[PDB]
C-alpha cells in the first residue's frame, strides 16, 4: 500500500523507495512483484521491486505501463560492492537520455534490441556505503519498451569484455526513477 521511503520485503520481493523529500510522489507496493508510482512535479526519487542480493545471471521479467512526462527512467537498477558500482540497464526514458555526454564503451545485442554501453563517474556522491567516488555503468536500449525480459548476463558479460568489471552484487531491482517531472507507472516484476 502507499508507504514512505524505506526498504524491505513485500510478497517475496525486495523493494526500495527513496525520495529527496520534495514531495509530489506516491509509491505503492502491490500483490506479488507489482508496484505503482504516480508523480506530479516531484523532486528526485527512485522506487522499485526486485532482489537482495541480485545475481550475475538473472533473467528479469517486467510487465506494465510507463508514462513519464519529463525526466524519468525505467531500468533494471542495482549496485555491486568491491568495486563499488551503480549500474543501469535502461529500457525506457522520458525527455532525457541518461547517456548524454557519457563515454560510449561498446554495443551489445540482447532481448530484441541493440543497447549502447557507457561509463560515467560520480564524485563524492551518496552511495550504499556512504559518500564516495564511484563509476556508473549503463546499457541503454535503442528500442524503448515498458514490458519485456532482460538477460542480465548479456550485459554484465559485455561490460566485462570492455573492462567494466563488477564486484559482489548488492540489490537488483526494476525501478522507476524521476528527476523533477511528472508521470505514472504500474510495473510487475518476476
Amino acid at each position: 500500500q502507499t508507504i514512505q521511503p524505506g526498504t524491505g520485503y513485500n510478497n517475496g520481493y525486495f523493494y526500495s523507495y527513496w525520495n529527496d523529500g520534495h514531495g509530489g510522489v506516491t509509491y505503492t507496493n502491490g500483490p506479488g512483484g507489482q508496484f505503482s508510482v504516480n508523480w506530479s512535479n516531484s523532486g528526485n526519487f527512485v522506487g522499485g521491486k526486485g532482489w537482495q542480493p541480485g545475481t550475475k545471471n538473472k533473467v528479469i521479467n517486467f510487465s506494465g505501463s510507463y508514462n513519464p512526462n519529463g525526466n524519468s527512467y525505467l531500468s533494471v537498477y542495482g549496485w555491486s560492492r568491491n568495486p563499488l558500482i551503480e549500474y543501469y540497464i535502461v529500457e525506457n526514458f522520458g525527455t532525457y537520455n541518461p547517456s548524454t555526454g557519457a563515454t560510449k564503451l561498446g554495443e551489445v545485442t540482447s532481448d530484441g534490441s541493440v543497447y549502447d554501453i557507457y561509463r560515467t563517474q560520480r564524485v563524492n556522491q551518496p552511495s550504499i556505503i556512504g559518500t564516495a567516488t564511484f563509476y556508473q555503468y549503463w546499457s541503454v536500449r535503442r528500442n524503448h519498451r515498458s514490458s519485456g525480459s532482460v538477460n542480465t548476463a548479456n550485459h554484465f558479460n559485455a561490460w566485462a569484455q570492455q573492462g567494466l568489471t563488477l564486484g559482489t552484487m548488492d540489490y537488483q531491482i526494476v525501478a522507476v526513477e524521476g528527476y523533477f517531472s511528472s508521470g505514472s507507472a504500474s510495473i510487475t516484476v518476476s
